[PDB]
């Protein structure tokens, strides 16, 4: 039974369910415990064993090594109505909107080291098969101790494969021209595009896009100061043919990206 776990109070909810806050009796490791509704579920998937589930563990199952830039699925329960996850959870942490809405536009710095460490757990789901399809602030946890940062929720997420995606969940302005005007996309070069919106929405403050019409234009107006190597680099992951945009490589090169501080520096120095 999930009587193994203490469960405290919510921590939010959404199109990924309700997330509560617990601790694991048998030692009291912070988690967090998601409930997904059967009826409310995309796409499903296969086990090993034969059993039937939701994509998400699939996927958190691919990619859940000890790496800890991508959350880590600890055990999950199949219930008559629905499943429940447990999750790792770090403490003290707060999730990436929540840091910028509190703190507006970050410093180039800050957003530089934030900004890596996205890019190499997107790499990790990528070398274990997985696209997450969902990239922005919200799904993403800082843990304030550490400066480490975690990808979180994979309910809208596919096996990672190299021919055209024609069904998308995730966030319509987090999405790239393609989609609002074929359907149709290729897995890293989306992520790359939703990857410029994050980048722009740490340093402006928001994101570039509010509707269908600036993203198929695909102009960027920067409203703060953003220097011209971050700007650069932004409007790169946000040019409109797919082909044109960097690759994670090209990214992780690119002379915004150099320097980088190490987690626990970041928080030292922004956090702490
Ligand atoms: C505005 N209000 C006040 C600030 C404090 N505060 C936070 O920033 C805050 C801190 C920790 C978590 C969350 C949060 C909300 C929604 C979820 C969703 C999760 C999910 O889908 N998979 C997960 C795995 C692990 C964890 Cl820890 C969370 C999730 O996580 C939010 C509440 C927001
Ligand atoms: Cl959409």
């Amino acid at each position: 039974l999930e009587s193994q776990y203490q469960v405290g109070p919510l921590l939010g909810s959404g199109g990924f369910g309700s997330v509560y806050s617990g601790i694991r009796v048998s030692d009291n490791l912070p988690v967090a415990i998601k409930h997904v509704e059967k009826d409310r579920i995309s796409d499903w998937g296969e086990l090993p064993n034969g059993t039937r589930v939701p994509m998400e563990v699939v996927l958190l199952k691919k990619v859940s090594s000890g790496f800890s830039g991508v959350i880590r699925l600890l055990d999950w329960f199949e219930r008559p109505d629905s499943f429940v996850l447990i999750l790792e959870r770090p403490e003290p942490v707060q999730d990436l909107f929540d840091f910028i809405t509190e703190r507006g536009a970050l410093q180039e710095e800050l957003a530089r080291s934030f900004f890596w460490q996205v890019l190499e757990a997107v790499r990790h789901c990528h070398n274990c098969g997985v696209l997450h399809r969902d990239i922005k602030d919200e799904n993403i946890l800082i843990d304030l101790n550490r400066g480490e940062l975690k990808l979180i929720d994979f309910g809208s997420g596919a096996l990672l494969k190299d021919t055209v995606y024609t069904d998308f969940d995730g966030t319509r302005v987090y999405s790239p021209p393609e989609w609002i005007r074929y359907h149709r996309y290729h897995g890293r070069s989306a992520a790359v595009w939703s990857l410029g919106i994050l980048l722009y929405d740490m340093v402006c403050g928001d994101i570039p896009f509010e509707h269908d019409e600036e993203i198929i234009r695909g102009q960027v107006f920067f409203r703060q100061r953003v220097s011209s190597e971050c700007q650069h680099l932004i409007r790169w992951c946000l040019a409109l043919r797919p082909s044109d945009r960097p690759t994670f490589e090209e990214i992780q090169n690119h002379p915004w990206m150099q320097d980088v501080l190490l987690p626990q520096e970041t928080a030292e120095i922004h956090l702490h």
